[PDB]
RNA sequence: AUGCCGCGGAGCUAUCAUCUGCCGGAUAACGGCUGAGCCAGAAUCCGUGCCAGAAAGCGACGAUU
């Protein structure tokens, strides 16, 4: 169509600032930078509202308008009240041993599965891991707190064995706000 | 036409002797993340490394009858 527009209300945020279409949001928590040039859509600032528009745009041009949207949301959620997600751990006979350095921005797993590697993964910036067997991942973006949950899942992964049996590993029980 | 036999240094030489022979990146299959853009990911691929050095590619330097 010639106009296909969605309206949102920006929160009490400090910047919104959107030069070159990067979003440089710096809310109470902390700043989130991240570009919009996979998208192009006009989107306005005026007062307290910022309107996505796409003219002209056929249906696969128009269907990420509301993908804008929901990740505008996100990170404006992310700089307001944060990401955590809480992950448990799952073993039937040996026990995960998980050690967090440098404030937990490496994460190092042992005794998975009795195997004697040691599993070593960086998460990426912005994001913090706390011990509440419960994993605590708290961070601004919601893109890298879910990212390191999946880096963590995949690493502690069942190798040639029965999955109907061996039900060892790592998954995501709660995701929410701070 | 080196007569033969034993041992024979030196040199040559032997998977007949000894020594030496890695970690980066980007990926496929494939599985995730958010919902395209990223992530994980192979003996694959490109580089690090190793050989040659363009005899018409080049630099610094020395002395200049």
């Amino acid at each position: 169509d010639i106009y296909k527009d969605e309206t949102l209300t920006i929160p009490k945020g400090v910047t919104v600032d959107i030069k070159a279409r990067n979003v440089t949001v710096t809310g109470p928590r902390g700043t989130l930078k991240q570009n919009l040039r996979h998208v192009d859509i006009e989107m306005k600032k005026q007062g307290n509202t910022i309107k996505f528009i796409v003219w002209h745009g056929s249906r696969k041009h128009n269907a990420c308008i509301r993908s804008v949207y929901s990740i505008i949301n996100n990170m404006i959620i992310g700089v307001t009240q944060g990401f955590r997600y809480k992950m448990r751990l799952v073993y039937a006979h040996f026990p995960i041993n998980i050690n967090l350095t440098e404030n937990g921005t490496v994460v190092e797993i042992r005794n998975f599965l009795g195997e004697r590697i040691t599993r070593v993964i960086k998460c990426l910036p912005g994001v913090t891991v706390s011990i509440s067997d419960e994993i605590i991942l708290e961070g601004n973006s919601l893109e890298n707190v879910s990212q390191s949950a999946a880096n963590i899942k995949q690493i502690c992964n069942v190798r040639n064995k029965d999955i109907r049996k061996f039900l060892d590993g790592i998954y995501v029980s709660e995701r929410g706000n701070i």
